[PDB]
């Protein structure tokens, strides 16, 4: 069972189908030449503290690091606006 990149595909079809439905589009941001994770992302978000115990905490750093940033400026700005504005929102969509 190689658990390649199958799940994440099926993930951001239904991300991207559901938004479609409303007229937004699901747009892909490209953060220091590479691909922004979701998936992954969400889970280091959940496990932190849903999300505001990342910000309580400033664990937010760690989530990018774990990812494959290096260290710039404050890639973590961009992954908690990034993540709570498309992938964020969604969950609230169906859980709200």
């Amino acid at each position: 069972g190689p658990l390649g990149s199958r799940v994440r595909l099926d993930f951001l079809d239904q991300l991207a189908k559901f938004w479609e439905l409303q007229g937004s589009t699901l747009k892909i941001p490209v953060v220091e030449r590479k691909i922004l994770d979701l998936y992954a992302l969400s889970k280091i978000v959940a496990s932190k503290g849903g999300f505001e115990m990342v910000t309580k905490e400033k664990k937010w750093s760690k989530v990018g690091s774990r990812l494959g940033y290096l260290p710039g400026k404050g890639t973590g700005s961009l992954l908690k606006s990034h993540y709570e504005r498309i992938l964020y929102p969604y969950e609230l969509f169906q859980s709200g």
